[PDB]
């Protein structure tokens, strides 16, 4: 299988991870902390010690089934791209929105996607589009969170993953 990876920050990673996990074409989704100022941060550091990390989901997808563009469209369905350092009531830089790449060529793909998303928003988008500086997997307790805690906190409308993308069934 030909896979590609993209890093998405769209608030509490529990909901974002569960969201991408149910999408056909997504191989894996790992919750972690990205683009912060410290190394090997724990959930506590990120949540309270202002390390600068963003709760992020490392999404690995089948490059033969989905394009990066497709993954970004799924992303925009459940994240508010206009709120700075907060997704609803989850406030702080750890909840900032952004897309982090490992390949400089993807920068333009993300920029264009954001540009098109802006077309339908009255408010200016604040989603970050920058290189993945650093990424650290979150504690295993946080992996597959909603799958283990079927009632746990979920700020994402998970069923939106079920709807097909333009030109797909």
């Amino acid at each position: 299988m030909n896979t590609r990876t993209i890093y998405l920050a769209g608030g509490c990673f529990w909901g974002l991870e569960a969201y991408f996990q149910r999408i056909d074409g997504v191989v894996d989704a790992v919750s972690g902390y990205a683009n912060g100022n410290t190394k090997n941060p724990s959930y506590e550091d990120v949540s309270y010690r202002h390390t600068g990390h963003a709760e992020t989901v490392k999404v690995t997808y089948d490059a033969d089934k989905l394009s990066l563009d497709d993954i970004l469209q799924y992303f925009f369905r459940v994240v508010d791209p206009t709120s700075l350092n907060k997704q609803g009531n989850d406030t702080g830089t750890q909840y900032r929105s952004g897309v982090y790449y490992t390949d400089p060529a993807e920068k333009a793909v993300i920029a264009a996607a954001l540009k098109r998303e802006q077309q339908k928003y009255q408010l200016p988008l604040v989603v970050e589009n920058e290189p993945l500086k650093n990424f650290y997997d979150a504690e295993e307790y946080h992996q597959d969170y909603l799958i283990k805690n079927p009632n746990g906190y979920c700020h994402i409308d998970i069923r939106k993953a079920d709807e097909p993308l333009p030109g797909k069934t």
